[PDB]
């Protein structure tokens, strides 16, 4: 169905956009997952760049990990399986491959800002996210 | 309705990547703006950056322009408006004004891959590019 598609596209987006470590894409990528994911996700996920031995202070422009999507089955109840591979360089570096289990639902865009609905435009957001070993 | 917030969105994704440039985002913008678009729309924004006096040979790292959508205006007929603000710095940097009309078409989505719609799940396409001043 054409929802399936919609939920895969923010499913990725999302997945990208948290997973990824990008000096240069670092403030926009973080901006991201945080209008797309409920406070409860938002600090949590903000919890690695926080504190003194946050992830920005450490790897710096130095480390970068690219995300490649390899798969992501919607389940049509809220939650969606994100296969992935996490790419790793500071050589060819380290690819790790990952189960991203993501809780979802879409939320009244008429609720938000026209301007808030230009960055997500279905109200898309993340209210558990779980990363997993292969 | 539904369909003009979806329009904003793509507008939007679409402006946002044509109309900066950051020397760590170039690659994916380009990428952005050539699945997004047409070949003869494709090529046209292409050359800017090639040739010799291709903008990234010229700037490299040291110049940066981010873009501020203002405000969209789909029309219902293919065509839609876009007004937004252009920051380039190397102090505040300068600040111009612009807007865009953009001629633009959803393509059946049904003929591109599964991987394709990740990045493009409506098959959004622009046919026409066109900034003016204000």
């Amino acid at each position: 169905s054409y929802d399936t598609v919609m939920d895969k596209y923010w499913l990725s987006q999302y997945v990208i956009a948290r997973e990824t470590y990008d000096w240069y894409t670092l403030q926009k990528d973080y901006e991201t997952v945080g209008m797309l994911s409920s406070p409860s996700e938002g600090q949590s996920y903000a919890s690695q760049f926080q504190g003194d031995k946050a992830l920005d202070k450490q790897y710096g422009s130095n480390v970068r990990t690219s995300v490649t999507i390899v798969s992501i089955v919607p389940n049509g109840k809220g939650i969606g399986t994100v296969r992935f591979a996490k790419t790793t360089k500071r050589g060819d570096g380290e690819t790790t491959h990952w189960i991203a289990t993501i809780g979802y639902q879409y939320v009244n865009p008429s609720l938000m800002s026209e301007s808030a609905r230009l960055t997500n435009p279905l109200g898309f957001n993340v209210t558990s996210y779980r990363v997993d070993p292969e």
